[PDB]
């Protein structure tokens, strides 16, 4: 739908502040300034790093309006588009920020009931992006921001068209990336959740992680799990891309590991820590998360 994508003039918005940059673009906090109005409305606003041709640009646009068009409570949709002689991309501003910072800044006081709730929210968003037929390639706990504590939404698929170390190995020989490898990647992203955001193969040179994937080796198990979840994680780090669980499975196996989460996770002093009572929830959404879900 070509109304599911805004096409911005550069008088309608402003960047206020950098969330962060690299190699793929400078991300700002960012206000809509609506023509004729005195609101300001805050934003996420992606500037590209190389300015583009305008043939780029209409390819870049063709896919813009695809990532406008997906409609699932965790998973972002690209809002807006303003094509000066760099690009800018807009979104929704999650406040909270991505899920990976949001493990390390509570390290080790996320309850189980989170965590695991957490990799239900994935596998359904990215279970959603393979019933669209959409491969995201760059799935990481870096790429799923917190809209809520209780609500959380991936993002950045789709625009590949390199992180090693969350890819699957097909992906490192040959560049094949389906659906598959972005469950390798979806293990990966739960290892990190697991761990509160530690990094993967740390230490290890990226030129050596296609080496120790053929011998056998994987992430060790985090302190907090069960052999029942780093079991499901080693299912996802198989050779045979076809003897990987499917997201569906990930759903349903994650959701009744939820229902019973201090069986599943080990957590040192688990029966503190806050678990959402419906008074908080019913408090978040009507404030900042309305959406159905
Ligand atoms: C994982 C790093 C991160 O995302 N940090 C933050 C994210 C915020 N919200 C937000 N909303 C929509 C889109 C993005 C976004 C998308 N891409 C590709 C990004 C790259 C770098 C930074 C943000 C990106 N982000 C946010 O809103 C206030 C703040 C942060 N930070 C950096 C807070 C610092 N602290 C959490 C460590
Ligand atoms: O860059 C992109 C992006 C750009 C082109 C094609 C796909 C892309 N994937 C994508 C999917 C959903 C979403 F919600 C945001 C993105 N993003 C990140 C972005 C966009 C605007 C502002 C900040 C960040």
């Amino acid at each position: 739908n070509q109304a599911l994508l805004r096409i911005l003039k550069e008088t309608e918005f402003k960047k206020i502040k950098v969330l962060g940059s690299g190699a793929f673009g400078t991300v700002y906090k960012g206000l809509w300034i609506p023509e004729g109005e005195k609101v300001k409305i805050p934003v996420a606003i992606k500037e590209l790093r190389e300015a583009t041709s305008p043939k780029a640009n209409k390819e870049i646009l063709d896919e813009a309006y695809v990532m406008a068009s997906v409609d699932n409570p965790h998973v972002c949709r690209l809002l807006g588009i303003c094509l000066t002689s760099t690009v800018q991309l807009i979104m929704q501003l999650m406040p909270f920020g991505c899920l990976l910072d949001y493990v390390r800044e509570h390290k080790d006081n996320i309850g189980s009931q989170y965590l695991l709730n957490w990799c239900v929210q994935i596998a359904k968003g990215m279970n959603y992006l393979e019933d669209r037929r959409l491969v995201h390639r760059d799935l990481a706990a870096r790429n799923v921001l917190v809209k809520t504590p209780q609500h959380v939404k991936i993002t950045d698929f789709g625009l590949a068209k390199v992180p090693i170390k969350w890819m699957a190995l097909e992906s490192i020989l040959h560049r094949i990336y389906t659906h598959q490898s972005d469950v390798w990647s979806y293990g990966v992203t739960v290892w990190e959740l697991m761990t509160f955001g530690s990094k993967p193969y740390d230490g290890i040179p990226a030129s050596e992680i296609s080496s120790i994937l053929e011998k056998g080796e994987r992430l060790p198990q985090p302190p907090i799990c069960t052999i029942d979840v780093y079991m499901i994680m080693r299912k996802c780090w198989m050779i045979d891309a076809d003897s990987r669980p499917k997201f569906r499975e990930l759903i349903i196996e994650f959701s009744k590991m939820a229902r019973d989460p201090q069986r599943y996770l080990v957590i040192q002093g688990d029966e503190r820590m806050h678990l959402p009572s419906p008074t908080d929830s019913n408090f978040y959404r009507a404030l900042m998360d309305e959406e159905d879900m």
